[PDB]
RNA sequence: UCCAGU
């Protein structure tokens, strides 16, 4: 499909996510935007998997804590064009059934 | 608006 699956260290991961863009914004600009912070280690856009047009919000992450915690020193509370950002560290793993078994 | 993907 497109991006690359979570890496074998989620052991350790730091775990950062981003949020709070816009209907326009787009993954590979955010890919780049926060690639410059560090390590885009991850990004994904869950906005669907049977219609894939919501696309209201993303997930930019980081995997180490340096990055990190400037990723949101730096974004959190930004604008991308008229509207905030948010950015800070998860709380799962990842959703245990959105998509079902 | 916490991931459903190499």
């Amino acid at each position: 499909m497109s991006y690359g699956r979570p890496p074998p260290d989620v052991e350790g991961m730091t775990s950062l996510k981003v949020d709070n863009l816009t209907y326009r914004t787009s993954p590979d600009t955010l890919r780049r935007v926060f690639e410059k912070y560090g390590r885009v280690g991850d990004v994904y856009i869950p906005r669907d998997r049977y219609t894939k047009e919501s696309r209201g919000f993303a997930f930019v992450r980081f995997h180490d804590k340096r990055d990190a915690e400037d990723a949101m020193d730096a974004m959190d509370g930004a604008v991308l064009d008229g509207r905030e950002l948010r950015v800070q560290m998860a709380r799962y793993g990842r959703p245990p059934d959105s998509h079902h078994s």
